[PDB]
């Protein structure tokens, strides 16, 4: 037995764009997202799979199924965000100096809030009221998270800044957007906060930065190759999430932090211990010292209007990175992490899932206890999952992982939930439907759920608060030899 | 929902000799099959694996753990055999003419009985009835069979047969053999018979006298190749099945049946239909048309002492076996059923298990109507499973093939129970412990059981006595992309 | 036996950009493909490979040993290119009578005069180098296919990085007329120097390439990488008339005959049902193309265009595999799983084995393709290229003894094929793939540059000595084993 | 390049039962072996694969034509075998002054007024047959080396069936010194007829094979697949003192040189603490054989043996794999998952390709085996056989290259080693496994008996026109790249 603390929470996190889409009634055609991955030329190159959002799972409408399901299987905290193009389709007023570099504060009043009430759509503000009434009624704990990656049509145009255009809305690029986005935040914990139990102001920015302007490959908007913009970017999406801490914090004295995405960076031989720490540095530190102690680099500073700016980390965990000194620096290897083949073996013998990606649950109690011991703050494990629609994998994949969350708090770590990505299968972004990550499976035809029977095994660990003793051979490597090399 | 009758009963079946050893105090060194897997010779030929029966599951001290485990998972029936050897582990006094081809009559009475009583051993038929009663005790109703292969060592030494010598016990060749074997079943009954339910007199005779005398290359006993001694063996076993029927019918008014390894035979082409025919002739047709109307070739006669002596029929299933026309009859093929590469693909496409034996639920139902629309004898699937450590390929095949006994019930076959094998990973025969059959694993070092996945997928149906809405996407084949080819 | 004709002619095809470099003192940093390579944010995009065309195979210095295995292989026929990029360096000066916002390049003026001025700024030291490699290459009795050009352009008339980041200030290369017409003096200048040692003339190789993953497939990591129906159109369509300059160009200076080679498909249709799709696909992959340069066919409204008619002596096919369509509403789709679109060292959706590149196994379309060009122009052609990415060697002897089968069956069947160029001779740079793809009859060592002789040079050796498949190595007209090898 | 002495030949080894049937003429159903192929129990229980050898690749009568592609690939050394069976299909007389239930044979007197008498029970069309068959031979300029018996006894010798049967009434093949006697006479009569047409001579072909696998690797379905530690060793003693025996025969008539061939592995430890293992593996596996051959060591209580001591000029090694060996508290046993133990068209658990057979590549085997043999015993080898089941040829070329340089290394270190016969030159029926495994450089169409060349034919023509791995072919002397092949 694996037995987990009394106050501790199993469950589930999930996305409005992945999951909201697929019952009549649900479309919303208004972001960024849905703009690109309906565009001729990215669905001619290969960018995006040619799969749409619309053709979903449908929990808009199918809200109610996913949490009768959820509380059957004993899940006790769920993590949801609200869409921004749903609260806010039509552009805002004009507010400001859009040419200053620097947002370091941002005036949000009661006044204000009253004011940005009249633009917002009532009929969505009433219907995520109805989910999340749902969703507490269950029992269930409510993350609220405000951003997981589509903006509103009018902040950004991905298709004009893909071709190079900057005269239109452009997304992160602007301290429009930041300064909006701060507004946002404040606004929906101000109708929300009597539901809401924890805030994430938003999801993986450095995915949405890293994938954006330099992983181009990854079909993510805009798709503009430039290392100077990906860095503008990330600037303004930190300044975003400490407007947005502020922003919460002036409606609301709940907790509010932040979901990331995590790699664990490994070594490739004991000579390349420096090349993980400065792997470390590049993908994971620079990000948490700019808005836990205001350090960032405009020079390198300490803004005050940056410092101190979250109460919780929100470790998204799927798999390694292994890391090779180099002269110039350390360079990330193919055939591990990431960037392995599909239903394969890594270049280590480890098998590989759905989406090429390696097995490797030591990695998250890297992550949490290198996190634990640099800042103190607790944290939730917000993602961690496997693209497997067989579900061969899954069943050890969970157990293993959900393992190491126990290793790292009898390490000391202060760890308070495990949400599994994800409860159901959902648009994966640019692959579309194929990668499946649910608990549950989805017949996208008629929207029914079904239970896996890696769900039957979480609801175990789920209800018991432990890896129970018959479950417990589960907590190993999937055997390689009856898959696919 | 496919939802079965409120009489249907879920459950598993085991053999003594597969899973009772592997405690100390469980040895039993007084069989054929145990001489067998310690042969020195044998082990080097690579007849048998060198994994040796003693260091087993250990059913025989932990069979309370088992019935624990299958009463948390709903079952409700289970399907046993009493090991001769056990009762009997010393030469009976010589009763009867050995020359003569046929057993008619076995005479059994009272007297008879409490004589056989003093040579028994108290020991092994007071611990039974331990395990019987604590068997009962969980509600499971229960099935006994007196026959699951291993024979007394004073009834058959397999290692002087093998070396072809025919002077001393020559099991199944010897109606010696046949007719200890009708006092040993009426035996059993008249001491049992309060705790029994049915009563079946054996398991798969057709593999004992195939396997052990044509299939040589399976390391079976004695493994001695001869076509006539193969076709002697068969006649002593129906003989012996007829007498074993009479002897326990003289003692109990219960049912008795026999439990008989089937495949579903299938054309390789549409013109191979007959070729079907003539197989389930020479591999079924012939054996039960014995049994039931008496119909036996010697010339092609009806024995009177053979007919009638059957109430319901026990059906093993695993696979297929695909058949094309031949000028002289018709051949089985490889690459198809139990033929097959280990995990990999069938010639069909279709996943192979780790016994390399083909995925074809479908065959289950093309056997249970078959045998229903001959003989209308209600049937027990009896054995159904599959060799999978891993767990990727059971989900599917548990499912599938419960499907496809619901399909059967549906179309009018008296079907009135399913039990898969089995409910422990066991003791494989000559191939050892490397093929795991378990709904749950054991880890042979300690004796501890762990539910697999499908274990809890079994719970779902069992409880329910239904394969549930939810799990009713596994009524399929299971994806083959990930898997090894 | 399968047997060719007399005059038929077995041999190989390489390209400069892929080959050239690798020895010291044969740089040539000048042209818009090494700078797309060398790029760092397309390297760590992973557009390109990381891999840099200056470590290659070396031909620019070791062609004599090239030659020489070529020789021993008892090949009779080459085709090459020069690199525009290494003969014009520099940029030329702004032209006579040219008007840069004119759609249509009808004529392109060039006379003796402006040849010789042209020739002042010319690289002597890269002309000089080129004819020593050429003379060498005729002096072992190869029959001499000189092609244009085969992708890169002199970074003067285009900056890939500029056009990838949706700058279009700067040398936007088959965007720009001006491409047009300096092509087509660049084709008839080399013209006329090495007329002398050429036997027949190619404008182009795969310009459908060059603008379709430009401008539409841009995963594909070719520069500039701007993803635009639009540009594509217009790069296409600049690209033709730049083929049809560059011809009359050729012919002004000499007599021998000037073709194209072109990135062909076999179409095939998935169910009974998508017959109408192949043709579909056929004319929006290849009958358009050469409906225009032939016929004079375009469309701008579809018109004919008489200084595009009739601009082609021969059709270089060069064929790797097929593409599975079906019906659409819309139209038609191409399938994943089959041809192009496979896993790597697997096999495709019908169960053929693919390549070190994902290609799937299928010659029959060369025997489509070849019999579907006879039948609609008339045109002879020679297979200018077909091979296989295959370090291993494992699949290549069934790959090249089943597609020259296939070339036996064209010409039996009436089409006038004359002869048949594998790619490759050595392993090369795969553009943005790098060196990991391996398309040799020989296997390069870069760290020596040594040339080795994979058991399927031995077989080609077979083919080409006597002129047929022979009775001992027929059995490679077959499928590749599948039990074998990957899945 | 690594070059061979000037002395050094490269050729093939090929078995009469194998090889010769399947032209119209050539059956010889007259051996165990045929028996034991047609017997409808066998047949039932998959102990022999329902193939049959009178359908085979057609030697006996298509010989001119192996001869013809051996002489073109450059080859320069065979070893075949006379099968027993032909020349003598019919017992002989009960023989003179011979006591069967005597354990030893020591001595057998053979002079020229007995071969006179054994020549008229021979059958004269064989024996002629066999003329034509070696004259031709010699004429290509091939060197010969007569091997006595390659596994078939004659009928009259041993009924397998009976034996299987646990019958020991009938004849019962190496059970009996009857088969000892009659070997003797056989080999030296051999020799006494063939002498001029001879090289070398070797008296038998892996005689641990015929008793291991007949007595003890039952599943292997070998005859007379009788399961007895004590009759293997029983029939194992027999065969030794069948050799020695034979040996003196053939020295009665002949002054050249008189080797055997053998079955070997090369055993190697697991991890570093199992070196003793493989100490003990190479005493139960070969220095106890040949011990007794050469130093007349051997158990009957541990005894000399005059008569058995010195039998043996040269050893003729072959080798396909490994064995992983591991020490016991017992002793040793061997692994699998690697040597001839593994998954066919796999990787071993060292991540080595494995065969169609399931045998792993390891070519260092080689060269430990032969240099282990030359410092034991410092008699001169041959490679007699060296090869891998591999219709598809895709691991052939690596495999050959790479067993011919451990070659070079092994007479680099000072071993004697003078010769390389690859087996084999064309697919050939491979015993309980039927044509399944085809080991041939040259592909065999059973249908047609037409012979193709696999590319790894033309890399050996290579090695042995040029006595040499040429530098060209010298990337073979490598693993067969894993990635691309089925795991």
């Amino acid at each position: 037995m694996y037995s987990f603390p009394n106050s501790f929470r199993f469950g589930w996190s999930q996305a409005g764009f992945q999951s909201e889409m697929g019952t009549p009634g649900s479309e919303d055609p208004n972001t960024d997202w849905y703009k690109w991955v309906h565009d001729p030329e990215n669905m001619a190159a290969g960018l995006v799979s040619g799969d749409l959002p619309e053709n979903g799972p449908g929990y808009w409408g199918n809200y109610k199924t996913f949490h009768d399901n959820a509380q059957k299987m004993g899940l006790k905290i769920a993590r949801l965000n609200v869409e921004w193009s749903r609260i806010f389709p039509n552009p805002l007023p004009r507010p400001f100096d859009e040419s200053k570099q620097d947002v370091t504060e941002v005036e949000i009043n009661e006044n204000e809030l009253k004011r940005l009430d009249e633009y917002a759509n009532k009929d969505a503000l009433n219907h995520y009221r109805e989910i999340f009434k749902d969703l507490k009624s269950r029992g269930l704990y409510f993350i609220l998270n405000m951003y997981h990656w589509p903006l509103p049509l009018w902040l950004h145009d991905p298709i004009r800044v893909r071709r190079g255009d900057f005269t239109g809305p452009s997304g992160w690029l602007s301290t429009r957007t930041v300064y909006e986005f701060a507004r946002f935040s404040a606004y929906i914990a101000w109708k929300f906060d009597d539901l809401v139990d924890e805030y994430s102001t938003m999801n993986e920015p450095n995915v949405v930065g890293g994938l954006g302007y330099v992983g181009v490959k990854s079909g993510f908007p805009p798709g503009y190759l430039s290392f100077e913009l990906s860095r503008r970017a990330m600037y303004n999406i930190i300044q975003a999430h400490a407007r947005a801490y502020d922003g919460i914090k002036s409606v609301s004295k709940k907790p509010v932090g932040i979901i990331y995405a995590n790699s664990s960076f490994q070594p490739l031989t004991d000579k390349d211990m420096e090349a993980v720490e400065m792997a470390e540095n590049d993908n994971r530190w620079w990000f948490f010292d700019a808005i836990i102690r205001g350090e960032i680099t405009r020079e390198k500073i300490v803004r005050d209007d940056l410092k101190g700016r979250l109460d919780w980390i929100g470790v998204n965990y799927y798999t390694r990175t292994v890391v090779k000194r180099t002269e110039k620096g350390y360079v990330s290897l193919g055939g591990y992490g990431h960037g392995c083949e599909r239903n394969s073996v890594s270049l280590a013998g480890l098998p590989t899932s759905d989406f090429g990606w390696e097995f490797f649950p030591e990695g998250l109690y890297d992550v949490l206890t290198k996190y634990w011991n640099r800042y103190h703050l607790y944290m939730y494990v917000t993602e961690n999952g496997i693209a497997d629609d067989a579900d061969y994998q899954r069943p050890y994949y969970l157990v293993s992982h959900v393992y190491q969350v126990h290793r790292a708090i009898n390490s000391g770590a202060d760890v308070r939930g495990y949400l599994h990505w994800s409860l159901a299968d959902n648009y994966e972004w640019a692959s579309g439907f194929s990668m499946r990550f649910g608990l549950l499976k989805v017949d996208y035809n008629t929207k029914r759920l079904y239970w896996r029977p890696s769900a039957l095994v979480y609801r175990e660990i789920a209800t018991n608060g432990a890896i129970t003793d018959e479950i417990e051979h589960l907590n190993s490597v999937p055997p390689v030899k009856p898959l696919r090399h």
